[PDB]
């Protein structure tokens, strides 16, 4: 049904960090698009920090100026969904574009894989 | 049956360009891994010519010690297909890695979306 895509998204959104962390499937993994060029990969237990920490530097972007949008998802596999997203300034200049890929099993995450793409230079 | 992916890899990555392109349908793209953090768009009249200077590096890259390894699809839509991909050193060193997402319309390519995770700094 994809429920916990939007579940996800909404207590995450909210600061709701435990809800948000109980999407997760007890082996799942949030992949970070970074990570010295391979990801970082977190665990359940390593999520709500993310989620914190994501949050915090959301707050201070939005007072730059700038915010992520996300699009509804894209599903494939019933399993499979892919989350398009944007960073955008207030007048809809585009300056960051990428994905998140969620595999879910059994009403639950166990991939969340997030790519964007690269700035060079 | 994602056989056009199979045909797009073996006849990009053995020069044979006029092949490659023709696996993409006439309205397809493929869209890069960087441009300027948007990803660059490359149309149908474009892939050839993405092709052959991605082969020309492959060549200096494998000469420098390293080379991409990719991994046979995995399928969700029957229309969708996650190609991952490592660069690694002779050793298997991995030392960046991404995706290409692969949208498919009658046994066509309409989509190659490549995202490479970021090494920052
Ligand atoms: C300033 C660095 C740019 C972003 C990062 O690269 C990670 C980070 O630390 O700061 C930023 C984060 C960012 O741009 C947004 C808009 C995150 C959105 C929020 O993220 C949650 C946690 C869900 C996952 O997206 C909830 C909400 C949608
Ligand atoms: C040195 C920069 C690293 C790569 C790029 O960021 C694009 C570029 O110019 O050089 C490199 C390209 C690279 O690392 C490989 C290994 C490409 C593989 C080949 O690519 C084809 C065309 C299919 C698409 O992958 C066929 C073959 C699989």
């Amino acid at each position: 049904s994809a429920e916990v895509i939007d579940r996800f998204f909404k207590s995450s959104g909210a600061g709701d960090i435990e809800t948000a962390v109980e999407c997760f499937a007890d082996d799942g993994q949030w992949i970070t698009p970074d990570g010295d060029g391979l990801g970082t990969v977190h665990t359940k237990d390593q999520i709500g920090d993310l989620i914190t920490s994501m949050n915090a530097m959301r707050e201070k972007m939005i007072a730059s100026g700038v915010d992520g949008k996300f699009e509804s998802p894209i599903m494939f596999g019933e399993n499979m969904g892919l989350v398009r997203w944007t960073v955008e300034t207030d007048d809809g200049k585009v300056v960051n574009r990428g994905v998140d890929l969620f595999i879910l099993s059994d009403g639950k995450i166990v991939l969340k894989d997030v790519y964007r793409k690269v700035k060079l230079a």
